[PDB]
């Protein structure tokens, strides 16, 4: 099928979809914008993915759709549940940040609270969850591992010492970044802050 | 057929979608409604509820759990594409409901008022538009997105009674969900809580 991804010029919520296309070697149009386009969207939000003239929305709904019946999905139905659960736990936390807050003091207080109080607890929980295992779910890479690497990359921009106590979580990031298709995308993609 | 123990507070909240699914599929489960929380919280991999214990193995994330329980059932969506549509509608609803500062007074009251007055009507319009005159939100039969629509809108109605005054078709969909026999049976029997 013809795939057209529409999002801002940034990694953000589209990047999980971009990793998935890269890994599965699926050609797509990576359409990066830039008030007018917002009025055309089903729920006024991006990313959207057009699939042969059908408009899909919700980054994780799309990500899950693209990984159905592929090696990035969980190998069992319970593994798929763990994959979904880890992704929503990550998405929940990232969604707490006031990305679009215009008041700079309010934004700084909230980012700081989340990074200094909430984030370390989540890192601890993820590290204990991973234990000594190779990937987050099962015996091979899933799109949960991709999403960990994507979210932690952005968190590290704001809190460089985030993973100083979690070398196993750093090792996982590096393993995702070492996957040939992912490594190639990381080196060729537009360099944006977020 | 596994042993299911659902752990949550004594309320509909985020556990209710799971309770609807168990009801519709006629699955026996322990509805564990919890002073007890500090101890229980300390045993959970991610410290949040709901969790679902499946033969003693702890699953978390209400929608991950709901999706798991609906796999290979008539609630999932009839194709891979419909399954995407179902997931997208559920996340759009969850996104909005998760904006509310449930655990935050004054600032809490202000944010509720803003969300309900300024944002909710926009979302209702978009949902009505998406429904597009059809009987159900995705495809030709009920999915767990319809269940979630009914659950989320029930709670929004507690705070904003006029939520659907401009959307008769959304009221009709709620009533259709509420009339599904297993759902109707659960609605009449469940503990009565505000939220
Ligand atoms: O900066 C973000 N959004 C504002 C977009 N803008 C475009 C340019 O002009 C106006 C501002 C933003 C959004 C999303 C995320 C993000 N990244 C990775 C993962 C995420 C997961 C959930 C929620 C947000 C996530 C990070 C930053
Ligand atoms: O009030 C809520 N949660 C705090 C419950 N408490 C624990 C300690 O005892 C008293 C207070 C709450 C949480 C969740 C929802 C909720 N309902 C339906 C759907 C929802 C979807 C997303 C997020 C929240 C949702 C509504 C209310
Ligand atoms: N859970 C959904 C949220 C999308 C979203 O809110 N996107 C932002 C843009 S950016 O913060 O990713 C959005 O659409 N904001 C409103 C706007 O910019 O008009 C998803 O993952 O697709
Ligand atoms: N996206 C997740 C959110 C779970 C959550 O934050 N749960 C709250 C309770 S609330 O639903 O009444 C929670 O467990 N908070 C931590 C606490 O209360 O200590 C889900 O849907 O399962
Ligand atoms: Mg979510």
């Amino acid at each position: 099928p013809n795939y057209k991804l529409t999002y801002f010029n940034m990694r953000g919520r589209a990047e999980i979809i971009r990793y998935i296309f890269a890994y599965l070697d699926i050609q797509y149009e990576d359409h990066r914008i830039e008030p007018e386009i917002k009025s055309t969207l089903p729920f006024g939000k991006i990313p959207i993915l057009e699939v042969d003239g059908l408009t899909l929305h919700q980054s994780l709904a799309i990500a899950r759709y693209l990984t159905k019946n592929t090696d990035l999905a969980g190998n069992t139905e319970m593994e798929q549940c763990h994959v979904d659960a880890i992704v929503d736990t990550l998405d929940d936390f990232m969604s707490c940040f006031p990305w679009a807050e215009k008041k700079q003091d309010v934004k700084e207080q909230m980012f700081n609270e989340l990074l200094t109080y909430n984030a370390p607890h989540l890192m601890q929980d993820l590290d204990t969850y991973l234990g000594g295992r190779e990937w987050l779910i099962g015996n091979s890479v899933t799109w949960a591992d991709f999403y960990w690497e994507i979210c932690s990359t952005t968190l590290l921009v704001f809190k460089p010492d985030l993973l100083d106590n979690h070398p196993r979580l750093v090792t996982l990031r590096k393993k995702v970044q070492a996957i040939p298709a992912v490594a190639n995308w990381i080196k060729r993609r537009p360099q944006t802050k977020l």
